[PDB]
């Protein structure tokens, strides 16, 4: 489509949409969002959230949902996709993503990511800014690797988890879904859906 | 100007050298320091710090102060300013710089640094090799991020604090002036003014 | 030469594969692998390790060897080398290497990865994802420095020692010959020969 409606101008929003300009494949680019009004950053706030549902056309807008929150994301995606909006790959033209890995849709691969050969990522994945995902790795959906956590191969992150700004894991890790690393975080051996970890190594907080 | 004077010829000067030299806009870039003579990598040390006051004229040479510790850049760059030198912002091709970040006279950014959305750098701040700064930062005069450290969205820095390589912030922090974080320092809260932090998570010396 | 055989067809050898492949220098890129038979990643597989004292020839192909482990991958680059094949650096075009960088044969430099001025590596260094070698380091013979670590200014690493994926070093750090420095490890003392350590900072185990 022409146009992109990025709903979310929170900071996460202004960074997906000067990814989105600097793809320069978008005739216009807008945001959603409830909170604010006019315009974020040089982009139009055209409405709130109700103009998903009530009045775009999913013939002339691409959704992208700029929400950290794993669960939220989740929802409006969602909502998206049952409503037949296209909801694009946004990569970075200074993220590197391997020919060879498979991203779905919603998902966000921030400036200085790297995405490498024969990764999965599900739908709505944030690879936030320099993150770094390794061979091999499978993120379900809803993932969010935070600003400069760096992934080992075959590791395996589950749905809706947050691994935090800094955090790392070993090779052949298995994080379960709903799982919170906090910045920093170590991971070093198998954690368990729903906990929440910390430390260097990672234990349960 | 046609030249760049580089202030300072040891390693971190060696880096902002060729930084300088891969912008392919300088005639000519020459070091000025005080322990070393002939040329550093390839790159002439034309004299001491004393040509600044003295012999250098402000229509002929830029200055960058490339002297890690912050106190004396501060000084050194005030010096400058205060003597009508032009101080550039020198960004390394293989950076990324949000167009919406504003950075400060004599600021280094390396290469695979990224300053993301709405980030706000004063005066002669270095953000070092592959160091990442997230949305709506704000980093305050003679700031140090040192390689591969990673700011969460709305982090705080206050004047002259360093951030130690490979720390990290999480979200919404801030850190004081006068701040010294140690490498890999995991900074999950705020710190007050003048404070040595380390570990995961950061806490006092 | 015109063609490129990468000994190991694992997760390291998909990703140096890749790599070579976006070099666009070579005709055909090939696996030798011992336990893989076919095609990996769309790379065929033409045959066991055999096949390089048995059967190519130094005037036909390039090798490099895509073994993660440092005493294998030695014992195999020095075979080849006796052989009298050729051993290219293989560098990422998304990596950024200084050009006062010196970097011995068989090394691979991925990307995202930064090597700065004035850096030595011997032969067969891995430089992962988004790692970085800041000014003036030297890494002996078969070093592995993981994803995502971070090396700061004058840091020295020893032969066949692995540097984990999120390390970090304090400047003018020594790490000896044989280390291990497990995911996350903190560097802010010498390291003697032999020692595994982890840890913020970063103790023996």
């Amino acid at each position: 489509n022409r146009k992109l409606a990025v709903i979310g101008a929170g900071g996460h929003g202004k960074v997906v949409a000067e990814l989105a300009a600097a793809l320069g494949t978008y005739g216009e680019i807008v945001f959603l969002d409830d909170r604010t009004q006019g315009s974020v950053n040089g982009f139009p706030v055209i409405g709130t959230t109700l103009l998903l549902e009530n009045s775009l056309s999913p013939e002339q807008f691409d959704i992208t949902v700029a929400v950290g929150n794993n669960r939220i994301r989740r929802q409006i995606t969602e909502n998206a996709a049952a409503l037949g909006f296209k909801l694009p790959v946004l990569i970075h033209p200074d993220a590197t993503v391997s020919p060879s890995a498979i991203i779905g849709q919603g998902s966000v691969v921030m400036a200085k990511a790297v995405v490498q050969a024969g990764s999965v990522l599900k739908d709505g994945v944030i690879v936030n800014t320099a993150a770094t995902v390794d061979h091999d790795c499978l993120l379900d959906a809803f993932v969010h690797i935070s600003p400069g956590a760096h992934l080992s191969g075959n590791t395996r992150i589950g749905e809706e988890s947050r691994i935090g700004t800094g955090a790392c894991s070993r090779q052949q890790t298995t994080v379960g879904s709903g799982v919170t690393a906090g910045a920093g975080a170590v991971i070093v051996c198998d954690i368990p859906d729903g906990m929440t970890v910390a430390g260097n190594p990672a234990k349960p907080l």
